């Protein structure tokens, strides 16, 4: 599995409420989080697809 996989999920910074995903390494699901626009890390997808497709 990627590395980035295993990055906690990030808020980054910005001002935004994005509804993002983010691979949940301790149960195996992509899971919705909220992005605030700017910066956070690669465990960090616009869609449910794209992280299942990379981290299952």
């Amino acid at each position: 599995l990627p590395s980035l996989c295993y990055e906690p999920a990030d808020s980054g910074s910005g001002t935004k409420s994005e509804k993002r995903i983010y691979y949940n390494s301790a149960r195996k699901q992509c899971l919705r989080f909220t992005y605030n626009g700017k910066g956070g890390n690669a465990n960090n997808f616009i869609h449910t697809f794209d992280c299942q497709h990379t981290c299952l």
